[PDB]
Parts: C-alpha cells; structure tokens; sequence
C-alpha cells in the first residue's frame, strides 16, 4: 500500500523542481515522467546525484497510447495514484513567425487536449485523500479579460460542462483557421486561451469529483507557479524553478481531510478570483 505521486513534464523547468520537492516531502514513491526517455532518465540521474530516488516512466500527453500505458503501469504497480501534477505545457516564443492558426492548433493540442486526456485516464485512479494540481497561468486571467463579455460569461459559468468547454476550445482553434477569431470575441494570445481551458477544466473536474466521489476527500486545483526562469519564460523571469515549485507542491500536499481549496485558481498559495 505504498503511496505514489506523479509529475508530467518532469525532466526540466518547474516540473523537475516539483519532482525534487516531492522526493523530499511526499511519503511514498515519486514518479518523474518525460516524453523523451533519454531526457527523463538524465533528469532522474541528476536527482540521484543529489541523493534522491525518483522513479521514471515515459509519458507524452499528446500520445493517447503513452497515457494509457502509464495508466496501466499505475494500476498494476500501485493500484491507483495519490498525487497528480499536470505540469506539462508548451508556448510559442513571442513573435515566432509560425502562422497564428498553427500556433493555436499546436498549443491547444498539448495544453488543453493533452492535459484533458491525462485527466480522463488518470482521474479514475485517484485514491481517497488524493490531490490533483493543474498548472495553469496568470495568462488565463489576462486572456479572460480580453474575451468578449459573452465568452467571459461562458468561461465564468458555474454550470459549464466539460463538453461545452471542449466545444469552445475547438471553436477558438477553428476561428483562427477561418480568419475570424477577433470578430468572434477571442483574445490575441493562443497560449492564454489554452490556459483558460486548463483553469476552467479544473473548475469542472472539481465539481465532478464533489458530485461523483463525495466522501473521498480528493482536492483538485489549478495554479499559477509565478514567473519562473525556465526554457519557456527565459532568463529574465523573477523566480527560480525552486520558487516556482512552491505553490504546486503546497496544493499537492494539502493535509488529509482538508476541506479546501477545491476547484480554485491558486497563486502564491492564495485563492485568486476567476
Ligand atoms: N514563467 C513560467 O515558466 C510559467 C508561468 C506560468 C505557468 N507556466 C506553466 O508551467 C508549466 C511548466 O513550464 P516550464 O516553464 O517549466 O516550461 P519548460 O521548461 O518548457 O518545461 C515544460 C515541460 O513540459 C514538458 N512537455 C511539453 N510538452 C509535452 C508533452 N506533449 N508531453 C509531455 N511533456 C511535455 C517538456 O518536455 P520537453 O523537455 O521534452 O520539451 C518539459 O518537461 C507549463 O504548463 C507552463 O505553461 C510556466
Ligand atoms: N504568439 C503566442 C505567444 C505565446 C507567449 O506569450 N509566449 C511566451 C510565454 S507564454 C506566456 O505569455 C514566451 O515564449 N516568452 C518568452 C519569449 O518570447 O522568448 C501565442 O499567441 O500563444
Ligand atoms: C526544505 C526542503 C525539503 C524543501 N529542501 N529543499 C532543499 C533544496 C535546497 C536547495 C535547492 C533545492 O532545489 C532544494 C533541501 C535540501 N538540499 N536538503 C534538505 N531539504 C531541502
Ligand atoms: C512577460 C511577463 C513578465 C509579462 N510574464 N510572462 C509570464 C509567463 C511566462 C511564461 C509562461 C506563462 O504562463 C507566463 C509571466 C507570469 N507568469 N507572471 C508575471 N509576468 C509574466
């Protein structure tokens, strides 16, 4: 009955710092995952040289077969999962020349659909007193404010369903392909919209857990890790990966029986208004 925590996108950046902290603070096994097996194994070796003992499993959140193989591994080895940190994500660099509609499709595929597929496959494995942490971004809040009032209403809704949200996320991508995203009320940041998806998906999944698994004391939240020096944000950012890991780790390790936060967007360990 060994407890297990898992971090997606764990080979570098904020993900690696989360894995490192969980190795020290989580009472059980910690699984570092990475899409590239050599990069993941190198990260495990780095942490071993620091005196830590993470496990490794491959995971690419854009490959459903990869997610399913991880699901099967967790069921066989642990009988489920205690802590899930959905950290993996991508962004196009500012003024990357890639056509915007391609930036939209690609960023959405990973940040939203990939994250959603991991939740689809692994949420059923979450044990009582488990915790799920979805790494979103303050860019979701910024993007939300740049949406039309109609879209703001839909994304802030307490009654929105997962299928409605998926419809809206695909609508953004389709609108960019048709040359109509501005006209249809969307913001200019594709990354921002994908993080709207992550934030709102967390709200919905928290509602579903309270509906379907009441009594199991599972807490699920979205978070902003802050502005962190990584390959995504670059060297000018204000936080180290260590500092970036604090809020996700806080949310992952919420004491047993805690009533909240649940279904919240959390920054600097504090609940933000959506
Ligand atoms: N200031 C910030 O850095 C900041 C602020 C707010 C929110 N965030 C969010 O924080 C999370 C971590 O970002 P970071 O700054 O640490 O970026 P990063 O240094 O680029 O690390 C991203 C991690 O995600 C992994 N990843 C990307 N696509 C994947 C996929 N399809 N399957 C599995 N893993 C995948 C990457 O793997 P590869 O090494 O193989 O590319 C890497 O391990 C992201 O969700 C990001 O949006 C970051
Ligand atoms: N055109 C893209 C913009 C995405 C974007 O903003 N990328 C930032 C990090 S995501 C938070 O804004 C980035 O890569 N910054 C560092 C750099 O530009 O070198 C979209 O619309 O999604
Ligand atoms: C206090 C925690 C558990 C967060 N911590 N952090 C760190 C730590 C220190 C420097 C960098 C880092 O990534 C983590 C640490 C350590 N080296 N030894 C013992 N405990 C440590
Ligand atoms: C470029 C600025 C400084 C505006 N930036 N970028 C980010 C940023 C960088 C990479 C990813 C992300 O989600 C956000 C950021 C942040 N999280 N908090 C505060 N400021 C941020």
């Amino acid at each position: 009955g060994i407890h297990v925590a898992l971090v997606t996108g764990g080979n570098k950046g904020i993900g690696l710092a989360i894995v490192r902290d969980l190795c020290r603070l989580f009472s059980g096994d910690v699984v570092l995952t990475a899409r590239d097996v050599t990069r993941g194994q190198a990260a495990v070796q780095q942490l071993q040289a620091e005196g830590l003992s993470p496990r490794f499993h491959q995971l690419d959140i854009d490959d459903l077969q990869s997610i399913r193989a991880l699901r099967d591994f967790l069921r066989k080895e642990y009988g489920g999962l205690d802590v899930l940190v959905n950290n993996a994500g991508i962004a196009f660099k500012v003024a990357d020349p890639t056509p915007f509609h391609i930036q939209a499709e690609v960023t959405m595929k990973t940040n939203f659909f990939g994250t959603r597929d991991v939740c689809t496959e692994l949420l059923p494995l979450i044990k009582p007193q488990g915790r799920v942490v979805n790494v979103s971004s303050i860019m979701s809040v910024r993007a939300l404010k740049s949406c039309s009032p109609e879209l703001q209403q839909k994304f802030r809704s307490e009654t929105i369903t997962e299928e409605e949200l998926v419809g809206l996320m695909n609508k953004f991508v389709e609108d960019t392909k048709k040359g109509v995203h501005q006209k249809e009320g969307w913001p200019s940041s594709a990354y921002g919209v994908t993080k709207i998806g992550v934030t709102v998906l967390s709200r919905i999944h928290a509602r579903k857990l309270s509906e379907q698994r009441k009594g199991d004391k599972i807490l699920l939240n979205a978070c902003c890790p802050g502005w962190v020096r990584t390959d995504m944000a670059g060297p000018k950012a204000t936080k180290s990966p260590e500092e970036g890991a604090e809020t996700p780790v806080y949310l992952a390790l919420l004491p047993p029986d805690a009533e909240g936060p649940h279904g919240q967007f959390v920054s600097e360990k504090r609940v933000e208004q959506w």
